DNA sequence: GCATCGATCG
DNA sequence: CGATCGATGC
C-alpha cells in the first residue's frame, strides 16, 4: 500500500546532517548579518532545520526570524512546541500548502528538505497540474515544484541550501530542474552524498547551495563534492582513517579514499564544468577524468545511437499472469497453445558474451501477432484455453485504466513491441547491474522488461553487433559510464538505460583494430570451450580498444 | 507507440 | 543485500 508518510514525504532530517547544512549556509552567506535575517523552511515538519540554523546563528551572535510552513497540523504543533522550548522567541509557523495548489514577504535564507513524491503517487492529474503551474516537464517529482516555489519566494542575493534526491543530476526528467537551477542561481556547491545512507529511507540525496541571481549582473566557479562507497580498492591506493564518524567526512577538502568504521568511501572534489548545457547530465568528475572523457569523445567515430536501435523489453504490466515457468502444472483446460507461448530471457539468466541457459522454462503468453501486415492483438475465440486462462485473471487485467483509455483489449500485453523483430540476431543486457553483462542471442526469443536489447539499423549484423558487444563489456566503457552517466542505486548498481547506452562512443568500424576486435568477439561468442583464456582475450580486446581511441588513462 | 523512474522494496 | 515492475509522459 501507499502509507501516509509515502504520499506526503514525511521523513525528518537527522540532527548532524542538518547542522552541517546550516553551517555551510551560514558560511556562504555574505549579506550584512547585523539586522534580523529572515529564514524560511517551506516544509518545516519537526522544525529540525530551523533549530539547527538557529543554533549555528546564535553561536555566531546572529539574530534570526524563523518561518516554517507545513500543511499538516501535527507537524505544526510539534514544531511550535520544539521552537518554544528553545530560547528563541521570534518565530512563526504557517499551516498551509506551500505550493498553494495570507501573504509572505521575500526571505534572505532558505533551508529546506522538501518531500520526494514520485509521479505515480501524485497521480497523472495533480502531476499535470503541477507541470502547468510551475513549468515542469517529464515525470515530475514534488521536490522540483517545491524548488520552483521556494525560489520564487527568495530575495536576490539570498542563499538557498536545499537537500533533495540527486536524480535531477542525471535523469532526463531533471532537465527542467537543471535548467531552472542554472537560470536562477549562481551555483555555489553541489554535494552528491551517494550511497552514504543518512536517512532510513532508500534514497541517494544531494544538497544544493546557491545564490539567487540579481540584475546588476555579477565571478565564482561552481564546485561539487561527491562521496560514494568504494567496494573495489586499488592495491596502490592509500586509505585515510583520521576521521571517526561519517558526518566528519563532509568537511574534507582533499579527494581520495577515507575509511570510516566498516566502510571505505571515495570522495572527489572539483568544479562543475559548464552547467549551462543542461541537456546532458551534469558530470561531476575531477580534472583528469573530464579531460580523458573529452578526449574519448573527440576521438570517437560515432555513437551506438547512430548504428543500432536500443529498445526495451516487453512491459506486460502483469508479470505474474503473462510470464510463468509452470505452464504444464496448470489444469489442462487453461494451458495455452504453444503457438502463443514464446521463450523469454530475463535479467537473472545473463552472463557476458553468451549464457548457456537451461531452457529457463520461462515463457511469455504473447498476445500480439502480424495479421494483415499490421500488429494486431490476438482473437481469443481462436484460442479457447488461453481465453479461459485469461478469464481466470480478468479482474486484475481489467483493472488497468490506461489500457481501457487507449481503447485496447483488457487481456493485451501493454508494450508488446513488434512480433517480427524477435527473430533477428540481437544483443541483450540487464538494466540493474553492477557490471556490464551484454550478450549475443540468435534463437529469436523475447526480451523481458528488466532487460534492454540492441539490433542493427542496417540489415547486416555480420560485424556491428559484435563490435558493440566488445565495446560495451570493457572496463574502458565502464569508466566512461561512471564518468558520464552517474545514475547509481545501492550496492554499486548502475542503470543501463536507453538514454545512456545511446551515448556510448564507437570507434571506426573499418579500422584494423576494430576488425581484430570483431574477430575476437566472434571467437568469444561462438566457441564456448574457453575458460580462463576468456580473460586473456578480454585484455587483448582492452588493448585494442585503447589503440582504437587513445592510449590508456 | 515506447522508454522512464523509483524517501526503491521486500 | 539486490535487482524492481507497473503507472506514467510524450
Ligand atoms: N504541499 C505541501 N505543502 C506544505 N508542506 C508540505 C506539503 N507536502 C508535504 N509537506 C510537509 O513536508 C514535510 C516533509 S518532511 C521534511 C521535514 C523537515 N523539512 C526536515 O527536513 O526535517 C512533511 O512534514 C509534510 O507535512
Amino acid at each position: 500500500t501507499v502509507s501516509r508518510q509515502k504520499a506526503t514525504g514525511a521523513h525528518f532530517t537527522p540532527d548532524k546532517l542538518a547542522e552541517v547544512i546550516a553551517k555551510r549556509i551560514l558560511d556562504y552567506f555574505k549579506g550584512e548579518k547585523n539586522r534580523v535575517i529572515r529564514v524560511l523552511d517551506p516544509a518545516c515538519g519537526d522544525g529540525e532545520l530551523l533549530l539547527a540554523i538557529n543554533k549555528v546563528a546564535q553561536s555566531m551572535n546572529i539574530q534570526l526570524e524563523l518561518i516554517g510552513v507545513d500543511f499538516d497540523i501535527d507537524a505544526i504543533n510539534i514544531a511550535n512546541e520544539r521552537l518554544s522550548r528553545s530560547g528563541h522567541k521570534n518565530f512563526r509557523l504557517i499551516n498551509k500548502d506551500f505550493l498553494e495548489m495570507e501573504e509572505l514577504e521575500p526571505v534572505d535564507i532558505i533551508i529546506a528538505n522538501p518531500p520526494y513524491v514520485r509521479t505515480q503517487i501524485l497521480g497523472a492529474e495533480k502531476a499535470q497540474k503541477l507541470r502547468e503551474k510551475f513549468n515542469l516537464k517529464g515525470r515530475v517529482d514534488l521536490y522540483q515544484a517545491f524548488l520552483v516555489a521556494m525560489t520564487q519566494q527568495l530575495k536576490s542575493n539570498g542563499i538557498i541550501g536545499v537537500i533533495t534526491s540527486n536524480r535531477y543530476l542525471t535523469t532526463k526528467g531533471g532537465e527542467s530542474t537543471r535548467k531552472f537551477l542554472v537560470s536562477n542561481f549562481n551555483i555555489l556547491e553541489i554535494m552528491d552524498l551517494g550511497d552514504s545512507k543518512f536517512f532510513e529511507a532508500a534514497v541517494l540525496p544531494a544538497i544544493f547551495f546557491g545564490e539567487k541571481k540579481n540584475k546588476e549582473y555579477q565571478s565564482n566557479v561552481p564546485k561539487f563534492f561527491k562521496i560514494y562507497e568504494q567496494s573495489d580498492i586499488e592495491a596502490s591506493s592509500s586509505v585515510n582513517s583520521e576521521f571517526n564518524s561519517l558526518i566528519e567526512l563532509l568537511e574534507v577538502n582533499k579527494s581520495g579514499l577515507y575509511s570510516v568504521e566498516d566502510k571505505t568511501y571515495s570522495i572527489s572534489l572539483g568544479k562543475i564544468i559548464s552547467p549551462e548545457n543542461y541537456k546532458e547530465p551534469w558530470i561531476l568528475a575531477t580534472e583528469d577524468e573530464y579531460e580523458w572523457f573529452m578526449k574519448v569523445n573527440q576521438n570517437a567515430y560515432g555513437f551506438i545511437e547512430d548504428f543500432a536501435h536500443v529498445k526495451v523489453g516487453i512491459k506486460t504490466t502483469a508479470d505474474s499472469v503473462f510470464i510463468r515457468s509452470d505452464w504444464g502444472e496448470l489444469p489442462e483446460e487453461q494451458i495455452p497453445e504453444d503457438k502463443l507461448l514464446r521463450p523469454i530471457i530475463s535479467a537473472d539468466q545473463a552472463n557476458k558474451w553468451s549464457v548457456s541457459l537451461v531452457g529457463n522454462n520461462k515463457k511469455v503468453l504473447y498476445t500480439h501477432e502480424i495479421r494483415d501486415g499490421q500488429i494486431k492483438a490476438i482473437n481469443l475465440e481462436e484460442f479457447p484455453r488461453a481465453k479461459n486462462y485469461l478469464e481466470s485473471h480478468k479482474e486484475r487485467l481489467a483493472s488497468r485504466k490506461y489500457v481501457l483509455k487507449a481503447n485496447r483489449n483488457w487481456y493485451e500485453i501493454w508494450v508488446p513491441h513488434d512480433p517480427s523483430l524477435w527473430d533477428k540476431p540481437k544483443i541483450i543486457f540487464p538494466d540493474t547491474s553492477p557490471e556490464p553483462k551484454f550478450f549475443y542471442e540468435d534463437k529469436g526469443s523475447v526480451v523481458d522488461g528488466n532487460c534492454y536489447w540492441i539490433i542493427p539499423k542496417k540489415e547486416n549484423s555480420n560485424d556491428i553487433l559484435f563490435l558493440i558487444m566488445g565495446i560495451c563489456n570493457s572496463k574502458f566503457m565502464s569508466k566512461y559510464h561512471d564518468i558520464a552517466f552517474q545514475n547509481k542505486l545501492y550496492a554499486g548498481r548502475r542503470r543501463y538505460l536507453t538514454q545512456y547506452v545511446n551515448k556510448y562512443p564507437i570507434p571506426d568500424p573499418e579500422s584494423i583494430y576494430s576488425k581484430e576486435i570483431i574477430s575476437l568477439v566472434r571467437e568469444l561468442v561462438n566457441n564456448k570451450k574457453e575458460t580462463q583464456d576468456i580473460n586473456e582475450i578480454e585484455n587483448r580486446i582492452e588493448k585494442l580498444i585503447l589503440r582504437a581511441f587513445d592510449i590508456e588513462s
